[PDB]
């Protein structure tokens, strides 16, 4: 009954906008992302950070710009007021979008805008530069031809703001997981067949939409039959048939904050092997769950799902049939960032954490199964975003 | 008659699938690219070049995914075989998508992808390294692990291939720009009193889709009235009102070759300072156009509209009213990329490079003008991709 059955008219019955919407994030939460940031700064010794166009700039201060070949920059020193480097014919469009007091620093086309980060630092006397890992190398080169010290890493103090979500984070995210939910149920439903992987995509765009997604699906994939064996995918447009599984991983983003869910669920008659591998899957990733609380070490969770595919007969390590890929990742107002459920990863999880846990089993030659669900860690245990699956044709809880 | 009085199925009659289709990049193409690149990198006195997923990656190899968190790379040494770093799970995705022959170095989620980079350099002996500028930064950081030899931007070998366009991708682009400038027809056909922006987007976003763009508009960008002052936009929905200007940015992709196209045209009846704008706008891209031959210095076409615009009592410089940004910008597997037609540049145009030309002009407080439309340089000259605008009411020749 969840597969199939559902005419277009009652799945657009269930597509209103959302009506339990969380708070977009407030400008004191920018000032404590900030505040944050200069603590990891000064543990690290370096006094001066500098954010690019993108997720991480987007975190800081709002503005939600894709990374371009024109420098828009964050520059943070460890006591100093941040400086938000950008081209002088775009302030207007800043303005409209910044949500956190800055100083601004504008360059016109033919000016250096490193230049300018540097005159920045000097002002601020600070010397120690750590540089978004995220950024264009290219920034190197222009900081490069201002600086002569060496320009360390971010990492470790972007991911130590990033990786534990706030309660208005999590909120957003819950919003954006629940739409989705709700979008995967409706073109389960939808399905017949016959139908093509492209006429679901648009569908999901579409419904997406219809709930007030920020923009349509921020991705999606489906897959029938042996395409579900490529954890990445294949070019081309497939249609139903009977006994296909059917692999659909989509996601939106609400003020960003990303959902990012994947249903496997059987058209028709399951085989023997699927069933049973379908079932594996569900284990793996129950397995992950249950081991997740603060203090974990993020190995330890993907090790968690692997031991149980090894136990059933799969792997061992990555060998197929079994797990080729690491059990998940983290997730937030990117689609992947740390911390990262992977072998030789100490990393300790700790309370709003948030990470995806899709242990996928793929049968060589034959079909995949995946499971992909996100939760976050609560203070002493584990919360879904979304509950899993509960049957190879029953995907929804 | 362009503007308005289009009904929705008068325009669907005009959205079939694009007949006249430009043929794919063939494996002949991808080998000279390599070739080419190689010629440069000794002309450099670099001998090893790492090109990361994204447009590089896609130029030469025909890789089309985008950069994540997990090393995908080519590594291009002079005489070498190109080595594709690439995650193992991933290796029979990237079989169905690459065009080009190429030795494989997979690697576990556990293992370091940088020690493959470096050992591959080491068994050929090449040592001087240049990277992809559009590589993330945290590539530097991975390789900085295991060498200590300097790490050149990788810049202008990558540019010295990709600004001048083969006859195949010349035709690709050609295409994406035929079915955009069909797109922007329809919408200012369909376009009404009381239209919102939010309107005009979704059925440029389906039309291109109609049409048979790799994923319907790569980006849309409308604006109404004291909107279209902001070269990039302000959040926000507008509904139309006889006597403002609308401005329309958008484009698409085929087979990742974009157009991009901007159109401005008055909804009723335009006051004089409008229609005056609008024509000095048409000049400025008029003389920027014709100053274009292979041998011209990319400042020298900036500065042919920037001297209209002087000449009739807009700018100087970046003055507002007047031009606050570049004439523009390079064209190809991205949206902007080299050469740039901003002062300072002395970069000699040559046959087959494409870039925009859109002299935008700001009026602050009231409204912009923008018109875009690409060209590449011939063996004598210029060839538009789209003819431009004829009037403010005429925004199509």
């Amino acid at each position: 009954t969840q597969i199939g059955g559902m005419s277009l008219d009652q799945a657009r019955t269930q597509l209103a906008p959302w009506t339990q919407r969380a708070a977009p994030i407030g400008a004191d939460e920018y000032q404590q992302r900030i505040e944050r940031a200069r603590v990891l700064m000064r543990a690290q010794g370096v006094d001066a950070l500098l954010i690019g166009a993108g997720t991480s700039l987007r975190y800081f201060s709002g503005v939600p710009w894709g990374a371009s070949e024109r420098l828009v920059a964050l520059l943070l020193t460890t006591e100093g007021d941040p400086v938000l480097i950008c081209p002088a014919f775009e302030e207007g469009s800043l303005d409209a979008v910044l949500q956190l007091p800055v100083r601004k620093r504008l360059w016109e086309e033919h000016e250096d805008p490193y230049a300018l980060v540097v005159q920045a630092m000097d002002e601020q006397h600070a010397h120690a530069l750590a540089l978004d890992p995220g950024i264009a190398f290219a920034v190197h080169t222009g900081l490069r031809a201002h600086l002569g010290t060496a320009i360390r890493d971010a990492g470790a103090i972007i991911d130590g703001c990033r990786m534990c979500k706030s309660p208005a984070e999590l909120a957003l995210m819950q919003q954006a997981c629940d739409m989705t939910l709700l979008v995967q149920r409706l073109a389960a439903g939808i399905a017949h067949e016959g139908i093509g992987t492209d006429q679901l995509v648009r569908f999901i765009d579409e419904a997406h939409r219809a709930l007030g997604a920020d923009n349509g699906s921020t991705f999606c994939i489906v897959q029938f039959g042996h395409a579900t064996a490529f954890p990445h995918g294949i070019p081309g447009v497939q249609h139903l048939r009977a006994g296909e599984l059917v692999l659909i991983d989509t996601g939106c983003t609400v003020q960003g904050y990303h959902s990012d869910i994947t249903r496997t669920w059987i058209y028709g008659t399951p085989s023997d092997a699927q069933q049973r591998i379908w079932e594996l899957e569900l284990a793996a990733q129950a397995a992950a769950f249950a081991a997740v609380r603060p203090g974990v070490a993020c190995e330890a969770v993907d090790q968690a799902a692997r031991a149980v595919l090894q136990a059933a007969g799969l792997g061992p390590d990555y060998r197929l049939p079994g797990l080729p890929h690491r059990t998940g990742h983290g997730c937030g107002l990117a689609i992947h960032e740390a911390p990262y459920l992977v072998r030789g990863n100490r990393q300790p999880l700790q309370p709003g954490m948030c990470a995806s846990n899709e242990p996928m089993i793929v049968v060589p030659g034959a079909f995949g199964v995946r499971l992909e669900d996100h939760f976050y860690v609560t203070d002493t245990g584990a919360q879904w975003f979304t509950p899993p699956s509960v049957a190879i044709d029953q995907p929804f809880a």
